[PDB]
């Protein structure tokens, strides 16, 4: 859980570029480290609490500092683009950035991406192995499906490597920051956003065998319509006896394309 270092922490709003016409939305305050820190540099600070039982000492530790709202919700449950028009008025860039609690990391990301804010970016302190993925390119083994996910929506790369002792209860497993800057649009251009998703499913669902096998056996049009998944891959010049995680987005947003047409 709680983020013990002053010099680490204050790393994280470098890297979040926090300014004077910054508005910033963090995500679980604990005893408000970092929060303290946002507020001596951002014009407005909007932090969303759940925890009930450090909430006296995060309210002792804003006390002096004016700027600060904190939000007795779930992020996950919340609609943003209210707090965010409410509390950003005289705010021109928003920055969400927070330390995030291990279970809920990938869950609370991709709610924020899916919900189409006008978001500058984020930075977050996250596992190690979550991250690395996050800004795999595909000369990495973490490449897979959640790179494909996050990079869709932003520009994804690992800043920061942190020490399990940085930390209160000290984890596991080693940390890291990651910095998303959203993107103008969307990486790729695609007729059916949820059926590209499916495929980026389907061609990773086991890292050991061809795409072509792969989308045969996880579409449901593999079996039935196999004859027309291997034309689409030739008239894309998609070699199918490669793996999935050899494709570039560019070629999985041609691919989805593809197949949708002939599919359905």
């Amino acid at each position: 859980n709680f983020l013990i270092d002053t010099n680490i922490l204050n790393r994280i709003v470098d890297h979040a570029e926090v300014t004077e016409k910054t508005g910033v939305i963090e995500i679980g305050p604990g005893i408000g480290a970092l929060t303290e820190q946002l507020a001596k540099r951002a014009k407005k600070v909007v932090a969303f609490e759940i925890d009930q039982r450090l909430l006296p000492i995060l309210k002792d530790t804003l006390s002096p500092y004016e700027n600060v709202t904190v939000i007795h919700q779930d992020v996950l449950k919340a609609d943003v683009k209210s707090v965010i028009e409410e509390q950003f008025q005289d705010c021109d860039e928003i920055m969400v950035v927070a330390n995030l609690p291990y279970y809920v990391t990938t869950p609370i990301i991709m709610k924020l991406l899916e919900e189409h804010l006008p978001l500058k970016g984020i930075v977050v302190m996250l596992q190690k192995e979550v991250a690395e993925r996050m800004a795999a390119d595909p000369s990495s083994k973490e490449y897979g499906s959640l790179s494909i996910a996050v990079q869709f929506y932003t520009e994804a790369k690992t800043v920061m490597i942190v020490p399990k002792t940085v930390f209160v209860p000290q984890p596991n497993v080693d940390s890291a920051v990651i910095r998303l800057i959203l993107r103008d649009g969307p990486a790729v251009d695609v007729e059916n956003e949820s059926f590209f998703f499916q495929l980026i499913k389907a061609s990773f669902a086991q890292r050991r065998k061809t795409l072509l096998n792969n989308l045969v056996n996880n579409l449901p049009e593999g079996k039935a319509q196999k004859s027309t998944i291997e034309q689409v891959l030739e008239e894309t010049n998609i070699d199918g006896k490669r793996r999935g995680e050899s494709l570039s987005i560019e070629e999985f947003a041609a691919l989805s394309n593809g197949l949708y047409k002939a599919l359905f």
